[PDB]
């Protein structure tokens, strides 16, 4: 029709812009100059729209897209209307099955680059030269919930990276904790079914807090280590940018001379580590179920690119048997105090997709997708994974040509004798469809193994044993890793752990399950169990009080890299602040505030009790971003309240509640001049307290005190005051 | 190993029990004696479990289900482990595509029964006798969100009913408002795409508060009427039990003599109409995303069975053109003040399913499944629907034999010449697979139409017109029904409509879209338009202030049946109350309370600061159902606080906050004896106020006040005081 506004405000600028400033858009329209080899090769499937006629899928122009063909304008719809039937038919078949686990996920494009050559330890081409740039596609996700479930639930997180290398696709499919719940792949459907919604009524969504999950845990102690990680704050991250990444299993690195080294993969966040606190996370699933997906997308649009460092834990083959635990057991970690992480390269995420369904929903990752330079090991969880990812993709993606969907295709060449199958795209001209053949002179040909561009050959490991269905005796210890984890947390992190267990077990209906869990906790640590017991109204038996604790792990009694906050690594860039306005804000306060924030790279959200504009005291006009109710304190990292006509909002229930909720969730609060009246709303002493920044006006140290607290992420010293406070 | 507790507390009693007292279970173990003819025919495929051996799907007993087959205890997994591959293969293929629309839903079994014979107006066998019972299967749902989205979002609700009649299956596939958003089926994909998550980032989940939906509404004024319904409290029901249901389309009833009568279908809830308030509903999507599903399962387990009256709006064929609106326009309703609802029968839901996937997820409903005695009309929306439901079940359910999935099978006989297709169950013995045939003497055979047991014949309506793609000019009126709806609401209902519009338009990023929507509202009612506009910081122009309001609907100024609350119809039976405990409860108070609750069928939940138990002053050991934080006020209808050691919970942040939320959300609160100390937390009344029940002790008088308030659902008179409460 020609319906866009003349002034053209229906379309966002194609340049970096702060969260909420402009409408978000497909990646190639927001950042058309952000390119890589993978992005460039997708140009053959991209479709525009501007200046084109509206057509059927066969290319016939459509004259009327508002009506069906009928006999009379009030008559029956005719069967001969092929335009209507095509339109509704495509609509009716839009959906494909979601992923059996990790259905909910958010993705982006980027690139990886090695810091130096690793030709000494591996012959993988993508790690061989500091100038080789490798394009990546990454998907972050939850585990339990469906694709329409919420982002900030309590759960393990997935971290999958598809490396488009020159010698093949390499998929590193990891998680956000260094261990998994079970030892053998044979139990995966059992563990998955226990955590997922119960089979009679399909409840509950996105939660482990129900009878069957805890039943399975109390009968299978191997799950205790990863259960400790999920009940800690590791289970509710602040953002996909601020969590750690792990491969979990021990793999092999193979060099040109044929030597094998054992490796555990690590992803280290450059924005540091941060998480939410339970009541904020749970509330946040209602006020904004898409908070992580939204933050990821907006961070890239604003230029705050997620950056991670790839790291390796390296173990010589001769050291296979030197630890207290088995290296092939995925319920056990390798303490950084024993085997340091070597920082090897970096990944940067700098462009969003164009179409979620086509790039994200259809992407397929699989741990079996490795390259020459790498190899597997006998970890029994990894072993059964190799079977599963190829099999499941046959029904999810509809056939064996899933590698022909544009986001999954390699950028390097691929030729073989495989043919046909549903949805076949490639037209092969090879006269032969088998080898050995003389009709095409045996092409394509096998290629011997070598130091570069050679064929894949498996490491020749020795196997000796009988065919048995049995667990290795070295896999039989379940309590010392959990205890190592428990003793490395800070005191306030231990408290959050206790509260996660108490909360979750309180939702378990059958009381005997709660009691058996508590018993299992008494084998890990007594203080932990006494504390969980008292919140559930349980008494420990005298026998439970004398259980002997498990041993140290190779002499360690703590490892600080297991805590989120022991060794702080905060980075305030990309964090966001809430500024609550009034109808006559002191513009001198506002300019000192906004300029300090921009200097550190922190975003501001200007809030008010209605939408539209507000006029500052010097006549300056401020556009309002959202209302107090529309952008709750759950969404910001800290609150600033500037001087001005404070009586405008001193009596508004939402403005006050905004300060009580943030105060409760331990975020820093700043009050300028008469905005100090608000201290009475949160029971702050006249004297003041750590975490509340207050001054006569918003000037000098005001902003610097505020930004120091933001780098410390939350105000842990206030824990003691929040139990009162009705928020 | 891993067995049940000695006391048998792992299993639920097979008798009606209140919500939360026991673990929920599959319907056939919870109510073995509840039967109907559909439930009994499902006996062929129900599978048990106690006392059987674990096997593969080929029936081979499994010796060890904890491990994979490997070469040695720490060796590689063997390809020949067929037990392992069968187990993982089935898991890898568990998911099927979710429903294109209405993916999130909850179902139950029950039966329908007519009040009188309706053979003067219809030859429909299920309506011909008061003593004839028809088994039904009903599915309630949201529209927009995926299958793992939350229950209490703002959206339209689906109300689908499958009738297993003796002359075929009849599906009455309706909604909870009497009109739809659009007129022609050709625009369905356009409207659904605008409301669903945006295509570049897949945000937002289960919400219409985003740019593409308001864009579409502002350019298609036909949608305004159902947008009014959605922005009112009709968009957020308290329960599937407390909402109305409609077929929307005008349909036809045909009697034995061939006479036709136009009909609109209604469902009237015998528990009455009731809804949440927005703040509550949004927060409840985070505290329990599965609330409507839970509540339905639990009401059926408690014996508070969902019951509805089927009603008909009947209009003679000669009165087709006697209204100011076209009867075939699905964006127009038929005021009950003009054509009353005749009550025809009752439907009762009395049993949950055994397996949610097998019965709820594979069920297929379709508005084209009618039986002799019913017929269609030329409503252009209805007409397009007939193509769609059959088409989409071919991919969702895998082939053309979906009528052979047990939940979908007819209980009457079905025979024809259709053969083959994927997963074909029935083995045909008929030597012929075509007709006419002489080799089987032509059976099965066609049956002529008649009064009972006849073949289907369409009503022979005259069709006169040219083949055009054109909207009837009679459908070109968009503003008088929304005006009629606005003027029939109570004043507090009106405020909530304004608040829903303001809230959603505040989330639209492109400001010109808000302005256009507000412009459209000015054609309906200038008071409504002005209220929304003030909240968005928008000034109406002089031009807009002089828009002539639309005309009346056949002389009506208003119709009270369009409001939820103008004519009170509430029932307290099945509602739930929170009782906040302390460590020394006055047993006398507690017994007066529980007795009265039990007399009216009101359930109770005893809450505390920890789980386990408390002892009342006389020793009546009280088991705690959940904590304050664990079962928030959002999930109950009213709050009671008994006397006792009140200093136990007087300074508990959670217990004070609990009363402030219930107060904000207009729920009745009862305070006894020293519990009156809590009046300071909700800072109000010295002499008391309506909505707050106080007394020295909990007696008969106290309880009757509280029960009279609960029958009115919420305390509307408290609206003007909530704006100042910080909660
Ligand atoms: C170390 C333990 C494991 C980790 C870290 C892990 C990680 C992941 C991640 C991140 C995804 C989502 C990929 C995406 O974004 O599309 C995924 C999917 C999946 N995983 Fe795993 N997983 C583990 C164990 C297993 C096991 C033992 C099995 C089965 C034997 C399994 C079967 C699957 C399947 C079937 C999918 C869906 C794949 C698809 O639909 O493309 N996983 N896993
Ligand atoms: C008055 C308007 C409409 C109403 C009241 C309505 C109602 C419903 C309901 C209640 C369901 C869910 C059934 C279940 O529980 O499985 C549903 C699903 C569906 N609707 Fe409609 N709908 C309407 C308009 C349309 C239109 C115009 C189309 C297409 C032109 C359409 C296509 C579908 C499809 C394809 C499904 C999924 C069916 C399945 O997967 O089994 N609907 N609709």
């Amino acid at each position: 029709d020609s319906l866009a506004p003349e002034d053209g405000s229906h379309r966002p600028a194609a340049e970096p812009t702060p969260p909420g400033a402009q409408p978000t858009a497909p990646g190639s329209l927001k950042a058309p100059d952000t390119r890589n080899e993978k992005l460039n090769s997708l140009e053959d499937v991209r479709k525009g729209s501007e200046n084109y006629a509206l057509t059927t899928n066969q290319g016939v122009r459509i004259a009327d897209d508002q009506n069906s063909l009928r006999a009379g304008s009030r008559g029956p719809t005719l069967l001969e209307d092929f335009i209507l039937r095509e339109k509704i038919t495509h609509f009716d078949h839009e959906r494909i099955p979601e992923r059996i686990v990790h259905a909910r996920g958010s993705a982006a494009h980027g690139y990886f680059q090695p810091y130096k050559s690793l030709s000494d330890i591996t012959k993988a081409d993508f790690l061989s030269d500091p100038n080789k740039i490798t394009p990546v596609f990454v998907r972050f996700s939850t585990v339990q919930g469906g694709a329409g479930s919420a982002d900030t639930v309590r759960d393990i997180r997935g971290f999958a990276t598809k490396f488009y290398t020159e010698e093949g696709i390499f998929d590193l499919v990891g998680h956000n904790t260094p261990i998994f719940f079970i030892q053998d792949a044979h139990k995966f459907p059992d563990f998955v079914h226990a955590v997922k919604p119960e089979p009679h009524w399909a409840i509950p969504q996105g939660q482990s807090a129900h009878d069957t999950f805890w039943d399975y845990v109390s009968l299978q102690p191997e799950t205790l280590h990863n259960v400790m990680w999920a009940m800690s704050d590791r289970g509710i991250p602040r953002s996909y940018r601020t969590m750690e990444g792990f491969g979990i299993h021990t793999f092999r690195l193979i060099n040109a001379e044929g030597k094998a080294t054992f490796v555990r993969f690590h992803w280290k966040p450059l924005a540091g580590k941060a998480s939410l606190v339970w009541d904020e996370a749970q509330k946040l699933t209602g006020r904004d179920p898409d908070f992580h997906r939204r933050e990821l997308w907006e961070a890239i649009e604003a230029g705050d690119f997620p950056e991670y460092e790839l790291g390796f834990q390296l173990i010589p083959e001769e050291d296979e048997f030197k630890f207290d635990f088995d290296l092939l057991d995925p319920t056990k970690l390798i303490p950084e105090e024993l085997v340091p992480v070597q920082r090897v390269g970096k990944m940067v995420l700098n462009r969003n997709p164009d179409n979620f369904f086509a790039e994200n929903e259809q992407a397929a990752f699989h741990p079996g997708h490795i390259v020459p330079g790498l190899d597997f090991t006998n970890d029994p969880l990894l072993q059964g994974r190799l079977f599963s990812y190829t099999d499941t993709q046959i029904s999810r993606l509809g056939g064996p040509n899933f590698h022909e969907i544009p986001i999954n295709r390699p950028t390097c060449p691929y030729h073989n004798f495989q043919r046909d199958g549903m949805h076949r795209m490639g037209i092969d001209t090879n006269p032969a469809n088998y080898e050995p053949n003389s009709i095409n002179d045996n092409w394509p040909r096998e290629t011997p193994p070598g130091p570069k561009r050679g064929g894949f050959e498996s490491y020749q490991e020795r196997v000796e044993g009988n065919k048995v269905r049995e667990r290795s005796p070295s896999f039989g210890e379940y309590y010392s890793h959990p205890r190592l984890f428990w003793l490395s947390q800070t005191p306030f992190e231990q408290r959050h752990i206790v509260d996660g267990f108490s909360f979750e077990l309180s939702k378990v209906v059958r009381p005997y399950i709660r009691e058996r869990v508590v018993d299992q906790l008494a084998h890990i640590d007594l203080t932990l169990a006494q504390a969980v017991a008292k919140n559930l109204g349980i008494e420990l038996t005298d026998d439970q009080l004398n259980i002997t604790p498990p041993p140290d792990v190779n002499g360690l009694k703590k490892d600080p890299s297991l805590s989120l906050y022991a060794i702080p690594d905060g980075d305030v860039k990309g964090r966001v602040v809430a500024i609550l306005l009034n109808d006559e804000v002191r513009s001198a306060d506002l300019l000192a505030i906004l300029k300090a924030l921009k200097a550190k790279g922190v975003h501001a959200k200007l809030l008010y009790s209605r939408m539209g504009e507000v006029t500052a005291d010097d006549g300056t006009v401020l556009p309002i971003a959202a209302t107090f109710a529309g952008a709750p304190s759950l969404t910001v990292d800290a609150v600033i309240v500037p001087c001005g006509n404070i009586a405008d909002i001193a009596d508004n229930g939402d403005a006050n509640y905004y300060l009580m909720e943030a105060y409760k969730h331990l975020k820093p609060i700043a009050l300028a001049g008469d905005a100090r009246k608000f201290k009475a709303t949160i029971k702050i002493a006249d004297q003041g307290e750590e975490g509340i920044v207050e001054a006569d006006s918003a000037d000098g140290s005001f902003m610097d005190e505020l930004l120091t607290l933001m780098a410390a992420h939350r105000v842990w010293s206030r824990i003691p005051k929040i139990d009162k406070i009705p928020a």
